[PDB]
């Protein structure tokens, strides 16, 4: 059925972000819960149409690595983006509450991003533009889900303006010039490994000391760092050389150089990763509490 703005109810606020807002939501005629996303624009009706239209394209999303997707629809000067409702919340706040997420965890995590922007590729022949751990979302099935990437040319345009005035998970290409593509997806889902390995945003790299006791920035200086100065890098010792060696190939600054999805699919960390035995639905919920 389609999805209206008086069908809805509103049951608590889940987060918001730049440009968005998002709730848990009750659709009445369904009795569902949801995720309404509400994206604040006032534009032009001829436009933001287009955004509608454009949008309708996540029906043809199904996947188990991507959020699921109910309607969208345009209501009082807001487009409403409705998803289902992921009772684990993002990696983000999952890290928040953890701490540092364990090495393990983090594989599976790698697998579920890599087939998830494989699927996108392949199936839908995008990218996916903000890979970042408040867009990898869980759940207490145990599911790993991208969302947030870019299905509408439009929205994009129509967002450009604003944007983080601090942590990027831009890759240094995409910071430099308009010269990108998927490959700068693969340089956001290193650099956020490395932050949900260690448990704070990695630039700058930590002291020598910060490192043992461990185990702001201006935006031009964070910025020039991510360009011109060396990629972080796990510290050695406490990670496997698997993983370590599998960062240090999603963060190489050129493009092309860098691994790809094909390469990272049969990378020695996700054969490792896929052979092991995992609990993480259970390891989600002992740590932030569920059932
Ligand atoms: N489908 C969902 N289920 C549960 N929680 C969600 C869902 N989608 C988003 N959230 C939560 O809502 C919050 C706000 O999301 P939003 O996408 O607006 O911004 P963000 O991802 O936090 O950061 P940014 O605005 O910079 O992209 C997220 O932190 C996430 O925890
Ligand atoms: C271009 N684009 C989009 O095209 C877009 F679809 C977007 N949303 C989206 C995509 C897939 C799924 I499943 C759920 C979503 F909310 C989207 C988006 O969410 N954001 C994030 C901001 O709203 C921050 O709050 C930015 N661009 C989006
Ligand atoms: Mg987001």
């Amino acid at each position: 059925m389609e999805l209206k703005d008086d069908d809805f109810e509103k049951i608590s606020e889940l987060g918001a972000g730049n440009g968005g807002v998002v709730f848990k939501v009750s659709h009445k005629p369904s009795g569902l819960v949801m995720a309404r996303k509400l994206i604040h624009l006032e534009i032009k009706p001829a436009i933001r149409n287009q955004i509608i239209r454009e949008l309708q394209v996540l029906h043809e999303c199904n996947s188990p690595y991507i959020v699921g997707f109910y309607g969208a629809f345009y209501s009082d000067g807001e487009i409403s983006i409705c998803m289902e409702h992921m009772d684990g919340g993002s990696l983000d706040q999952v890290l928040k509450k953890a701490g540092r997420i364990p090495e393990q965890i983090l594989g599976k995590v790698s697998i579920a991003v890599i087939k998830g922007l494989t699927y996108l590729r392949e199936k839908h022949k995008i990218m996916h533009r903000d890979v970042k751990p408040s867009n990898i979302l869980v759940n207490s099935r145990g599911e790993i889900k991208l969302c947030d990437f870019g299905v509408s040319g439009q929205l994009i345009d129509s967002m450009a303006n604003s944007f983080v005035g601090t942590r990027s998970y831009m890759s240094p290409e995409r910071l430099q010039g308009t010269h990108y593509s998927v490959q700068s997806d693969i340089w956001s889902m290193g650099l956020s490994l490395v932050e949900m390995a260690v448990g704070r945003y990695p630039i700058p790299p930590p002291d020598a000391k910060e490192l043992e006791l461990m185990f702001p920035m201006a935006i031009f200086e964070l910025l020039d760092y991510i360009v011109n100065e060396p990629p972080p890098k796990l510290p050695s010792g406490v990670f496997s050389l698997e993983f370590q060696d599998f960062v240090n190939k999603c963060l190489i600054k050129n493009p092309a150089e860098r691994a790809d999805l094909k390469q990272l699919m049969v990378h020695a960390f996700i054969k490792r990763s896929d052979a092991e035995e995992v609990d993480f639905a259970g390891w989600l919920c002992s740590t932030i509490g569920l059932n």
